[PDB]
């Protein structure tokens, strides 16, 4: 359950022209392996961040009736090129290809998009509507902290997405702990989370300690201006 839309000669152009941006991987039919799995993980990750992006695949068939070959031929790619990654800005007409020297990996896929579009893909854990109102939270007066706590508590209760609901909880506990103790909390919670990340941890536990750390990074400031 990927979110990648598989496209053909009949659906490709009609579909790309209905989204603000598209990222399309051209490869073999029935694709498989690490670069495919990196693309797949890029797709789940982009759906958690945005609604303006199509993530898609085109399978090119050499032997048979020839399905999608006219499509690979339109954009100048072959079995010698595969996989080829294209970014479309609303039409099948103007695009940018990922350079052939760049590894197809999740971090490279996400950098490709923001470098070329007005879209943020967030770090895992983050919620764009909370980040939008939390810049410099730790330096603002008590009475503005307490009004933001109350505002983002009321948004939390209205969240419909299960991961957002979970991530939001961590935001609030930090908002409150920082209000109660000051900037000194940042150091205490970082030391707590990096002690755990440095033990023997599975891939699933690593990713979850990373979400907490990404959320807490939001609370970091460049100078302390608030007394106490």
């Amino acid at each position: 359950c990927t979110g990648c839309v598989d496209l053909d000669e009949l659906s490709f152009e009609k579909t790309v022209e209905r989204f603000p941006y598209s990222v399309v991987k051209f490869d073999i039919a029935f694709p498989y392996g690490e670069k495919h799995e990196a693309f797949t993980a890029f797709s789940k990750s982009a759906h958690k961040a945005t609604k303006d992006l199509l993530i898609a695949t085109v399978g090119v068939k050499d032997y048979g009736e020839l399905e999608n070959k006219a499509l690979g031929d339109r954009y100048k790619v072959d079995d010698k090129n595969f996989p080829s990654i294209f970014l479309f800005k609303g039409n099948a007409d103007e695009y940018v290809q990922l350079p052939s020297h760049v590894d197809v990996t999740l971090d490279n896929l996400k950098a490709f998009v923001s470098a070329n579009t007005p879209l943020y893909i967030g770090r895992d854990g983050c919620i764009k509507e909370f980040n939008e109102v939390l810049k410099n939270y730790a330096n603002i007066p008590d009475a503005e902290q307490l009004k933001l706590i109350e505002k983002l508590q009321a948004k939390q209760e209205q969240l419909t997405d299960p991961e957002q609901q979970q991530n939001a909880r961590a935001y609030l506990i930090y908002m409150r702990k920082i209000h109660e103790v000051g900037y000194d909390f940042l150091e205490e919670e970082t030391k707590r989370l990096l002690r755990l990340k440095a033990g023997k941890v599975t891939e699933a536990k690593k990713e979850e300690l990373l979400r907490k750390l990404n959320i807490l990074e939001v609370f970091r400031v460049h100078k302390v201006t608030k007394t106490a």
